């Protein structure tokens, strides 16, 4: 099929997309940026993913859509669920694209991700499948995971869900191109590892290493303390490094860095799949650009040594990194306009 400028799709029905990229790229996303709103919108792809449980259903209750467009098409609802604090902004941004372009919420937020996840240095070039109906119910409140949750109740959660443990630490690579609003306020765009731009390893390495900052006044629930001035640390993502159940797949970024991207992208493709069978989409996966940058070294911080990680994989030793040279600059918050 031939779509706009000069570009073409096997299914006709993508050729939409094509017109969505160019919008999203040029003005959502500032030029194709690895900014503010992509980190937004790949936390929306989960946020709305997740509201899908099995254990509701076969209890005879409503167990949510999955990646249905439910958090936008019902935002009144979801984003004061808590666990949805800080998502409402890129909802209210996104929904009147989804509307203008006339395509669905559900499949809008996914492109959504899956574009600007690709525009992160190194990044993933995540599938993409279109045609998620509009129609469907709001998410069950309680779904999606909280940062003071134990590793436990995530693990059953995200297993209730359709992923096994390796694959909750292959999509917490996202927290590589990251930052928080919520937890502390005062705090808002300082991001969870040093390189928000860079889909690297970066944060599998910086929260194994000992927390030592409060980097506000104080604490906040579901912080703890972080290793690095600039850096924030939930206390979820410290309590997955060092988990057994966990720990060695976490280290296994850092061990085989090259991994992350396709693990990644396996993990979303399910996740942007939960509540839909694929084989009544069509794949649209073509018009997502292809991913530049190659594959980083994973480096110990300026300052820091071996003896600041807190090595957590009983069967295998933490690799050999190379430490930057000199001292350590404060990470600078991710913009927002
Ligand atoms: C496994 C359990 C998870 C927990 C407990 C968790 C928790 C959080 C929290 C507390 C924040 C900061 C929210 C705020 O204060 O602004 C956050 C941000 C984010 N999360 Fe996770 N997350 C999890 C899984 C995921 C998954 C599966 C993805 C997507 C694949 C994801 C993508 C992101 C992104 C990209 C951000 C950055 C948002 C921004 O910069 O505005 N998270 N997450
Ligand atoms: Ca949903
Ligand atoms: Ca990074």
């Amino acid at each position: 099929a031939k779509c706009s400028k000069g570009r073409t799709a096997s299914n006709d029905a993508c050729c939409v997309w094509f017109d969505v990229l160019d919008d999203i790229q040029e003005n959502l996303f500032d030029g194709g940026e690895c900014g503010e709103e992509v980190h937004e919108s790949l936390r929306l792809t989960f946020h709305d993913a997740i509201g899908f449980s099995p254990a509701l259903t076969r209890q005879g209750k409503f167990g949510g859509g999955g990646a249905d467009g439910s958090i936008m098409l019902f935002s009144d609802i979801e984003t004061n669920f808590a666990a949805n604090n800080g998502v409402d902004d890129i909802v209210e941004q996104q929904k009147p694209i989804a509307i203008k372009h006339q395509v669905s919420f559900g499949d809008f937020i996914q492109f959504a991700g899956a574009v600007g996840s690709s525009n992160c240095a190194g990044g993933p070039r995540i599938q993409f499948l279109a045609g998620r109906s509009n129609v469907t119910k709001p998410s069950p409140d309680h779904l999606v995971p909280e940062p003071f949750d134990s590793v436990t109740s995530i693990l059953a959660r995200m297993g209730d869900a359709g992923f096994k443990p390796d694959e909750v630490v292959a999509l917490l690579a996202s927290h590589s191109v990251a930052a928080q609003d919520t937890i502390d306020p005062k705090l808002a765009g300082h991001p969870f590892d040093s390189t928000p731009s860079d889909f690297d390893s970066q944060f599998f390495v910086e929260t194994l290493l000992k927390g030592t900052l409060i980097p506000g006044d104080s604490l906040h629930k579901g912080q703890v303390k972080s290793p690095l001035p600039g850096e924030f640390r939930l206390q979820s993502d410290e309590l997955l490094a060092r988990d057994s159940r966990t720990s060695c797949e976490w280290q296994s970024f850092i061990s085989n860095p090259n991994s992350m991207v396709p693990k990644f992208e396996r993990a979303m493709a399910k996740m942007a799949t939960l509540g839909q069978n694929p084989k009544k989409l069509i794949d649209c996966s073509e018009v997502i650009p292809v991913p530049r940058g190659r594959v980083k070294q994973p480096t110990l911080p300026a300052g820091k040594t071996i003896k600041d990680i807190e090595a957590s994989c009983r069967k295998a030793p933490f690799p050999r990194l190379p430490t930057d040279k000199g001292t350590f600059t404060s990470i600078l918050p991710v913009p927002s306009s």
